[PDB]
């Protein structure tokens, strides 16, 4: 079984900590990144349909130093070692609806255990 | 005059999304109802941004589909349009379940959705 | 048959003109947008496997006033009226490889005939 | 010391992409070879940016798959890495063929690819 609970890092030296997943798949945690270091909360869910050993999942990071919001989704894989393959959408704040077209960046991130 | 996530929302596909109270930290929960004339209903959880108490906040949420192994995340902004209507402009990523990490490349879709009140 | 040749516009009052598609699917054209108006070239291909009435396609716009590049892909649909449902990636120029993570915006565009 | 598109490229999946001469307007053509141990080979066409004659230009291209009704577009930048190696960091969209405009939402994938010389 691949579980999101615990501590994770990526190629950018990030520090992601996720708490216990309840039975409905819900979780909370923390996302720590450089700018000097800031902590921001994350809330998310993990699939529990068919209790897959390698579940898909999703979460939102509500950045504390910034008007933006990021969303991540992906799958917890086994390779023996655990890895989260993710993709993300970073939403910037824009002042007027007609600037919406440029408000959204996309990318990826690979996480592995501390 | 502020744009809130709380309430009933629909899009051009007749989905109905219903969002509860946004708390002091911007957290909220809700439901995503969609035709799958057969209807299924899945929980969602996420946040809206609170930094500078913006009239048009950014936000994000995860829908944990009840009938599927997939997961979808939405992000976007709650705008007041020219006509005074509140609209959510969103983009999303839909993650499918694959068996081998070598299939990861084909597992992620992207699209968009515009929601208005119902 | 849905063909990319001709003149197209979208909700942003853009003006896109595409030339003749050869037999391998290749095409050239022009993308015109506000900033005052600038013309930039586009080169692309259209699928010709199975000669579908509603082909998928792709093109790159090489913006003339800017270091960026945009790519579009999508499908030419019939609804009697013709419409291109697209999605796009806008690539910004960043000065150093470790800023790559923020160089890519994503979005959409619907085109219809002039 | 400039990063050029011209040449042979590979990624972490053993695709081999080969790009011809970049002309004065930045246009180029090439080939994308990929396992589909069975190999298929499809044309690609696109541009690199020339505004300010940058040492690390942005670019984009379309691969017109020979064995499929799909289309894929790549965009990214040609960087000189810390070790002096040229690397293409790319993101892509893969468009599938669907029959009805109502299925359009499920037709577009997104991923990434990192290429290095071969
Ligand atoms: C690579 C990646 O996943 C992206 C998506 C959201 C991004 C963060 C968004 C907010 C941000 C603002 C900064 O000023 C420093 C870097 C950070 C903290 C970003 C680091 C890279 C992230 C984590
Ligand atoms: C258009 C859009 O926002 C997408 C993102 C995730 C998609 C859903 C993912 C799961 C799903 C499976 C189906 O068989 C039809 C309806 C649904 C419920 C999809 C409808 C369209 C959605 C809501
Ligand atoms: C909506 C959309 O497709 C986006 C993708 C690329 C975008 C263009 C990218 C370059 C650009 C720079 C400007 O200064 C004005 C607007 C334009 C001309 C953009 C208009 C919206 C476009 C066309
Ligand atoms: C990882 C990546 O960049 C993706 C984008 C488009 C994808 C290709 C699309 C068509 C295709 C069909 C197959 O059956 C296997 C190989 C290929 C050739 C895919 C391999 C991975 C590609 C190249
Ligand atoms: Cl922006
Ligand atoms: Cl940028």
């Amino acid at each position: 079984k691949c579980s999101l609970t615990g501590k994770w890092t990526n190629r950018m030296n990030h520090n992601m900590t996720i708490g216990a997943v309840n039975s409905r798949g819900e979780f909370t945690g923390t996302y720590i990144a450089t700018v000097e270091i800031k902590e921001s909360p994350l809330h998310g869910t993990q699939n529990t349909i068919n209790k897959r050993t390698q579940p898909t999942f999703g979460f939102t990071v509500n950045w504390k130093f910034s008007e933006s919001t990021t969303v991540f989704t992906g799958q917890c894989f086994i390779d023996g070692k655990e890895v989260l393959k993710t993709m993300w959408l970073l939403r910037s704040s824009v002042n007027d609806i007609g600037d919406d077209w440029k408000a959204t960046r996309v990318g990826y991130n690979i996480f592995t255990r501390l």
